[PDB]
């Protein structure tokens, strides 16, 4: 069996990692639990056992075969590295190593063999660009991608466990002690690292990240540049809105594309149920669509809406939903473990890659 | 002066309707407040009167110049061809007659020119498309429109007063008394006239209307058919998805467009500045772009995220806000009142164009 390390385990996104290890089969000789030091001594279940959580240094990865990240990319900027040096395979859920070539950017059912090659570092991808990925597959490997056309509808859960208690509290004070919600006081949404913050509550916050040089946030560009590297195809355009709304627990996207070639609405709809990880919910004369509210505690990604464009020849509509912190971060990382397990990936790497900090 | 009815006073709508009026230049002689059977005989105010309600009938429109309807469309179809029958013009807000050929589908400040060959009836269009027109017509003018795609974010107030208390007390279950957004029972949204009915509590449910036999909704449909008739011009692309997010007031649209000729952005920032009705909210450096919880109670719509698409040379995204029940609906249709005394347009039509029920 294995030694395995969630690093940040008590955060929303840790939590979910270990929710999915209890669901696991990977074979779990001894589990460890890592975090900053305020949160070392403090006791946490797996299964039924109690965990000492440890605090996370250089030195606190010696015969650890897996790592589990989620601590925000400044936790595993300074500490992979090290871990990576003392022999563990590294599946990290932040951004900072995504656009490595020495990195694959991985989502199982999609680019699965682009771990063959890893040196040490896994990269998750970003949750809004996880459940796309899924959803779209099926239909580039049929028909093409020309382009993609993205806006979304993003829940808190991805800002952290205090932006979920932030957003109950402002709906609260609007509920219960009337207050209106452009008066509300807030200190994390749009995004905890920006200058200004504002309420979530009633509203729908165009800005997911801080913003970059072409005006266009980080997550929009995310978005962009990740589909690129797990479709391994750059010469796919695409362009994203990424809005936050009043959502606790799942994602929601609506997605247009253009394929090569045209794609009947019927075989996208059999072709998109016949892949791994993707359920078609498609019948519109029951009023049946992906609800993110139904997607919550899944690790599926429901897809329906589908449609073609009203004069685009090659133009799809559709909806997408997932569980954020599961397929969009805990279960893609542990699915990634599961796969690194099954292709006999677990192993120490010969060449350290990566400057230590 | 004027003798004015408000039919539909006491619904949503109407509320902002009474408003829109009693803060309006127009000279008002005389208010009449309609509804229907169970809220004839009860009170409302106009500025410090008491307005007894009537209960709409055939006969009830003798003396009026002017009604303002907003009481469904059964309720349009029924009573306004009796309404300019007996010498009123009507500004209908519902869907009902928006496609009859002899009715202006009028937003003032792209299309008051359609108002001078009205045959009695005005119609008032969606809430969703009034905004998006604000925001494109400056666009338009300057540089064409080849194509819109847009995604909506649309408040709950738009689907009625019951439609409003069930987000709340939805919400107010879920936090105050700890019921899974699962377990909710609604009985409205999406749609009060379907079968079905889901929690629009921490939810994103992408139905508005009732599904049509393209497997488009009727709401989609109406952007694209109501964009057509407002531009007069049958040859804009136009492809919708309306989704009802936890917002009680003001529409968000995420919007794409492809224009004729390349138009630099910061012309059409400037193009977008100088349209009357619309106020560029644009200074990403400082986090500034349009807000629904900023919006509510302004008549103005604002436009931000102004950005090039990514690959398309004449491809650009934007984010849209009106509040619904204001430029959306008893704004629009208090302005196109305003516009038509402006015009010396309020009198009797002699041709009577439209069925009697
Ligand atoms: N410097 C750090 N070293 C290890 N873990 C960290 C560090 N900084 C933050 N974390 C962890 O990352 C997570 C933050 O995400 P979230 O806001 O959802 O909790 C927490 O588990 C937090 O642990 P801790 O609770 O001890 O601060
Ligand atoms: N048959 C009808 N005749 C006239 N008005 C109607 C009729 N049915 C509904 N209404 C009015 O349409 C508006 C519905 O608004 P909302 O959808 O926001 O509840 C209400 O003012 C309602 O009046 P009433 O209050 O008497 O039911």
């Amino acid at each position: 069996g294995y030694t395995v390390a969630v690093v940040g385990a008590t955060g929303a996104v840790g939590a979910q990692m270990i929710k999915m290890l209890e669901e696991s089969t990977l074979p779990i000789d001894k589990i460890r639990y890592l975090a900053s030091a305020r949160s070392a001594g403090k006791s946490l279940k797996f299964k039924d056992q109690d965990i000492t959580i440890e605090e996370t240094t250089e030195t606190a990865f010696e015969g650890v075969d897996i790592a589990l990240f989620s601590a925000g990319s400044s936790t595993s900027a300074k500490y992979a590295p090290y871990a990576v040096k003392a022999g563990v395979v590294v599946v990290d859920n932040t951004s900072y190593f995504r656009q490595n070539p020495d990195v694959p950017l991985v989502v199982p059912e999609v680019n699965a063999h682009a771990l063959d090659a890893h040196n040490g570092i896994i990269a998750c991808p970003n949750c809004s660009t996880i459940q796309m990925m899924v959803a779209l597959e099926p239909v580039r490997q049929k028909w093409g991608l020309d382009r993609i056309i993205v806006s979304t509808y993003q829940a808190v859960s991805g800002a952290g466990m205090g932006a979920i208690l932030e957003t109950q509290r402002e709906l609260r004070e609007v509920l219960n002690d009337g207050v209106k919600p452009c008066d509300l006081h807030a200190e994390i949404l749009p995004s905890g690292g920006d200058k200004k913050h504002y309420p979530i509550a009633f509203n729908a916050l165009p800005q997911i990240d801080v913003f970059t040089d072409n005006d266009y946030t980080y997550e929009e560009m995310k978005m962009t540049k990740e589909t690129k590297k797990i479709m391994e195809d750059d010469s796919i355009a695409v362009s994203a809105t990424c809005v936050r709304i009043p959502v606790l627990s799942a994602h929601s996207e609506s997605v247009y594309i253009e394929t090569k070639e045209v794609a009947p609405i019927e075989e996208v709809k059999a072709a998109i149920a016949a892949f791994p990880g993707a359920v078609l919910e498609d019948d519109v004369a029951h009023q049946i669509y992906p609800q993110a509210i139904n997607a919550v505690g899944s690790r599926d990604t429901f897809v329906g809406r589908i449609r073609k464009d009203l004069d685009a020849e090659k133009g799809i509509h559709m909806w997408v939903v997932s569980d954020n912190l599961l397929k969009g971060a805990a279960w893609n990382s542990v699915q990634i473990a599961e796969t690194l397990h099954e292709r006999g990936l677990v192993r120490p790497t010969a060449e350290l890659k990566f400057e230590l900090k």
